[PDB]
Order: C-alpha cells, then structure tokens, then sequence
C-alpha cells in the first residue's frame, strides 16, 4: 500500500495474508475470508503454483512477525480460478480458495459481506484499500497491515487513463487523479472494502495497475459484484 498508513489489530478482520512455502516461506498475495472455507483472491495470484499444498493462509495478522514456525495457519484444499481468466489485465482476475479446515471466527477473523445486485449503483464513498505490499515501486513487503482510504473512479474516466488497455464492467478503478495512495506489489489479491450504511462490503479485489500510486494512473480491481453467481456456484458443493 502506497501513502496509507498502518493499521489498527483486528480493523480488518476478513483480511488475509497468504504464504507460499517454496523455496522458504513467505508473503504471496493478500485475500479475504467470505466464508467459514472460503477465501476470495485473485487468481494471478497463482501464477508459477502448481499445488495447493505449498499454500498456507493465515488469518487475524496484523503484524508479518506474527507468523513464525509455530504460528497456526490453514491448508488450501483447492485452488478455484475463473476458467475464462489468461491475465489480471484481461479481466477476470478472480479466485477462490477452499481451506481444508474451517475458520472460527472470533473479533479478529470473520467474513466480509459480498455486495448486492442490487447494489450497482450505489455510490460507495468510504472505500479503502489495505494489505502488506510495497510503499513504494521498489520495494519490500511490510509487517504491518496498511491502509489507504481512496476514491473510486468512473470506468469511462479509468478507460482515459489506460488507453492502451480494456477496461470493462467487470473491473473497478480507484484512484486519486494526483496519485499518492494506491495499492502496491504485495496487496494482490487484497480486498477494497467500501462502507456504505454502516455495512462493509467487498466491492474490488486488488488486480493491476501501471506502476504505483502515479497521477493519472488508477489502480485496477476485479469488480467483485459482477461475480456473485460464479462465487455462489463455485462455493455450492
Ligand atoms: C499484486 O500485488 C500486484 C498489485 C498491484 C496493483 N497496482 C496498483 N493498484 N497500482 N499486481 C501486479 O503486480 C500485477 N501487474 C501489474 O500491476 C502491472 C500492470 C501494468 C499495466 C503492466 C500482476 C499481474 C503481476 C501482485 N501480483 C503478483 C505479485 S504481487
């Protein structure tokens, strides 16, 4: 997260931090707990993974160091990409990974509600970005969970900005038209919570974006609401 700043233990409790083990272990992407097996990501995430078992999602972290040896973590059964993603640019960009235990939620760890059809035109405008990325281009994962308030854009005003790319309805774009706060490598996967009477809901998935946090260059999210019949599919036994 870029120009955020750090985060309170226990303000974002459907965000996860999920690990790769290979070679040794250590942040991949960020996700978000939506359901008790079930945690919503992107599916670019999975780039180069070829099983689930080199996965471990941890959950109610506020701080990196939080995860060592001992540290509790759930085991990913499967990993659920869209079969019409090829690349986050291209849309898409969603996934599903089904624990093979349960979470127990508690203060610290419960789901986020997914957003509404009828919700498409509400105009979220309490909306932040949050995960362990970088803070700048170059840079290196950070152990305290950040977060950045920031505001959505138009996909006609996000399509001006990206005139060499499609952005379509299935996508969602925030930004601020200076830059300045923004997600970053290391938030994919990410949630974009937007509270909207007094209820927050998973409106994007953090995807893409050229560069970090540059004027005129929003970032780019999978829109979440566009998904709910494949999530609601994918997760029906
Ligand atoms: C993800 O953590 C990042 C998320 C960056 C989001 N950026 C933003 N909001 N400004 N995703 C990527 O790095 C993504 N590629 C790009 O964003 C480059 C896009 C330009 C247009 C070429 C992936 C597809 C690689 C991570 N995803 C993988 C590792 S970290």
């Amino acid at each position: 997260i870029v120009g955020g700043t750090a985060s309170v233990r226990g303000e974002w409790p459907w965000q996860v931090t999920l690990h790769t083990t290979s070679p040794t272990q250590r942040h991949l992407c960020g996700g978000s707990i939506i359901g008790n097996q079930w945690i919503l990501t992107a599916a670019h995430c999975f780039y180069g993974v070829e099983s689930p078992k080199i996965l471990r999602v941890y959950s109610g972290i506020l701080n990196q160091a939080e995860i060592a040896e001992d540290t509790s973590f759930f085991g990913v059964q499967e990993i659920i990409i869209h079969d019409q993603y090829k690349m986050a640019e291209s849309g898409y960009d969603i996934a599903l990974l089904k624990l093979e235990t349960t979470v127990n939620y508690a203060d610290s760890q419960r789901p986020i509600s997914l957003p509404s059809k009828g919700d498409r035109n509400v105009i979220y405008t309490d909306c932040w970005v949050t995960g362990w990325g970088y803070r700048k281009l170059r840079d290196k994962i950070q152990n305290t969970l950040q977060k950045a308030k920031i505001p959505l854009v138009t996909n006609e005003e996000c399509q001006k900005r990206y005139r060499g790319h499609k952005i379509t309805h299935k996508m969602i774009c925030a930004g601020y038209r200076e830059g300045g706060k923004d997600a970053c490598k290391g938030d994919s996967g990410g949630p974009l919570s937007c509270k909207h009477n007094e209820v927050w809901h998973l409106v994007g998935i953090t995807s893409w974006g050229e560069g970090c946090a540059q004027r005129e260059r929003p970032g780019v999210y999978t829109n979440v609401v566009e998904y709910v019949d494949w999530i609601l599919e994918k997760t029906q036994a």
